[PDB]
């Protein structure tokens, strides 16, 4: 009662020093605060950035961690459709021994499944978005993924899935399209190539609208989202969850998984959230 008291004189406080010109809507800097904003009629929109971060617990590194030109060469679309080999072989050592989302992945299906995610940009090759059951519309995976794979030829684009490539790389036989003969590339974004063109129309428009911001495994300032983040009106708030003046920034410094727990629970989705994660991990267990 006299802590209420104390509430509103902080609120009032932090908002008259921060003064004239900018808006704050959070109404404590706290993953408490983000959670009553996020339950609040304003937040219709959440935009997800992700990064290695929360794959970490899920085992799955970013690949590009530690004859051939530079050791580069490997990551470049030039020298891979002249020497595929060196990739594919690298491709099965790296080949994760498994699939499972992590508990954040799962919050973002929560956010989507309650209608509160519009989009989920993530850094991420390693699939397991799409797994968690984020679908293609809910995404824009920047370094691309290994999900699926196309011919390389302008005339034929063959698609195939992972099983294709699977079975192709651990019998270390280079992918060919059946149709074309040519090589079958995974839609990773290769050194040289680019991001691909309707991404583009997300970026210049998602951000226009967005209410929230839920930056994991990845840092606030660290292009290329850092660019991205910079489109979303200043009065939007950001919540980061990573390993290691403000009035829109609220910072959760910590285990991903935790900090989606912790975020889950003040949400009351906590059991909702551990149900998912127990049931689906006990459904992909049963497919292998
Ligand atoms: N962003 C990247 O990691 C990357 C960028 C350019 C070129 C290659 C890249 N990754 C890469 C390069 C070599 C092997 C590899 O491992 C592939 C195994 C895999 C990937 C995705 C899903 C499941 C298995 C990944
Ligand atoms: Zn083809």
């Amino acid at each position: 009662g006299e802590a209420d008291m104390d509430f509103l004189r902080n609120l009032f406080s932090q908002t008259l020093s921060l003064g004239s010109q900018k808006e704050r809507l959070l109404d404590e800097l706290t993953l408490e605060g983000v959670a009553r904003y996020m339950q609040s009629e304003r937040c219709r929109r959440v935009i997800c950035l992700v990064g290695a971060g929360i794959s970490t617990s899920a085992g799955i590194p970013d690949f590009r961690s530690p004859h051939l030109p530079y050791p580069e060469a490997i990551f470049e679309i030039s020298y891979f459709k002249k020497h595929p080999e060196p990739f594919f072989a690298l491709a099965k050592e790296l080949y994760p021994g498994q699939f499972k989302p992590t508990i954040c992945h799962y919050f973002m299906r929560l956010l989507k499944d309650k209608g509160l995610l519009l989009r989920c940009y993530t850094q991420n090759i390693d699939t397991l978005e799409r797994i968690a059951g984020l679908e293609q519309e809910d995404l824009v995976e920047a370094h691309g993924t290994f999900y699926t794979s196309h011919c390389v030829s302008a005339s034929c684009r063959h698609e195939y899935p992972l099983s294709w490539m699977k079975e192709k790389i651990f019998s270390e036989v280079t992918p060919k399209c059946e149709d074309c003969q040519s090589l079958v590339k995974p839609d990773i974004v290769f050194f040289g190539e680019s991001l691909p063109a309707r991404f583009f129309s997300c970026m210049q428009s998602d951000f226009l609208k967005v209410d929230l911001l839920l930056v994991m495994g990845t840092s606030l300032q660290v292009q290329p989202f850092a660019s991205l983040i910079s489109k979303a009106p200043l009065s939007t708030p950001r919540l980061l969850i990573n390993k290691e003046k403000a009035y829109r920034d609220v910072a959760w410094l910590g285990e991903c998984d935790q900090g989606c727990l912790a975020l889950a629970e003040l949400l009351g989705w906590k059991k909702e959230l551990e149900d998912l994660v127990r049931r689906e991990h006990a459904s992909i267990d049963a497919q292998s």
